[PDB]
């Protein structure tokens, strides 16, 4: 289950990309993906999620923050009952 | 205000924090970023900007940059704390 | 009144683009702007110039030198008899 | 290991090196790269790789590549001594 | 040579400023830029430069650039005093 | 004698470009050239050869490494009997 998303960014305005990552709370609903040649950090606005990067699982809370470095694979599922939703911004590595 | 800033820098590329306004008018920040590029994202009350010329108000869920050498105030325009995640790059 | 201008770059050549900014002597031909996503140093050769940027204006004569930074609008105003020459150095910003 | 990095920074751009890892089992080597970019080469002997999920065997002549912010192992795996030249970039 | 170089690295991006030649022969510059890319416009006078392998005159009004990690050296020429005007970035 | 060459190069997957240069061992095939937008490291993992950078010659051999900086005109010849090779790094300049 691969995803990219869903990018608010006038590269002509501002220094950063930014957006929101929403994932239904359905276990089917889990997501695969690679940051490729960018450094994303995410801060979780909803939900619980539980991260896979390189080798290692966290559980993510409201309120609670991690990043992503480039050329990295990457997972995140939703485990909770709402919609959880991050708020991400990323830059593509120079 | 209270700003908190977590960077290890040896494990991220991003520094980031939470910024809290206790909030009425109060309550407010004058600053300047300086060799730093930020994003801020509202994740609890209503806050008034300036950055150069501009102000705008900026409510929960919605999200502001600073550029790099701008002075900027950020002042909380609502009855409870306001709270921002803010991400910043120092550049180079 | 808005202006790109009027480069000199050779981007296999050479690190930086630069060149010259001329502004004719009529308060006709001050000069509204943006530096959009690069950072600008003027140098004015020859003149007496109105700088506006951010919130602030400043009077620049021959020799002085400033700066724009990347996002940020900005005006250029003529405000001698001659017409006024700027050098000018410029990055795209990372 | 023996590691030896040669970087005049006012000189060159890139700093660089030889990793040499006198082997058998032993003779291994565990990391993290951390805002630094790395470029290995194996010039001789047969050395195994684990950056993040990954393990691979690597052979005279091949190369590999770790990123900024992963922890990465090397180990040898053959009867010479394994030696590698890197290049790398401590990022920013 | 009488260099002096403005640079307050929270408010600007770049460092620039003037060098002087007061000229005869004299008058005279060697030099490496290290991990600095230079920029020059000369303002007054006519000067002689040497880049790498390169030699040129190089007269009042016109520019030249000096890439990181190369030796380069600014000769007087001319009867006057000259001056140039220089935008740096110290790389990375 | 100009030459490119030779490069692996993922842009998504890995952050540096790299490859192999080839020298066959006929001073007939020194090869002139220029990094433009890009530094440059050599590692010599086989023969012996004369590098020319800026204003300087120097001899280079087996496991010895040597440096371009960006915009410089460079070149390399072969002065042993088997053909030459040497390991690159490579990164285009920001």
């Amino acid at each position: 289950e691969n995803f990219a998303l869903e990018i608010m960014f006038d590269k002509h305005k501002e220094y950063f990309a930014s957006g929101i990552l929403k994932l239904p709370a359905i276990s089917g609903q889990k997501k695969l993906s690679n940051s490729f040649r960018t450094y994303i950090t995410f801060h979780v606005i909803q939900g619980i999620v539980e991260v896979t990067v390189c080798k290692n699982k966290f559980l993510s809370v409201k309120g609670s923050t991690f990043q992503i470095p480039a050329f990295n694979e990457y997972a995140i599922a939703n485990r909770g009952n709402d919609e959880a939703k991050m708020f991400f911004v990323q830059v593509t590595v120079s």
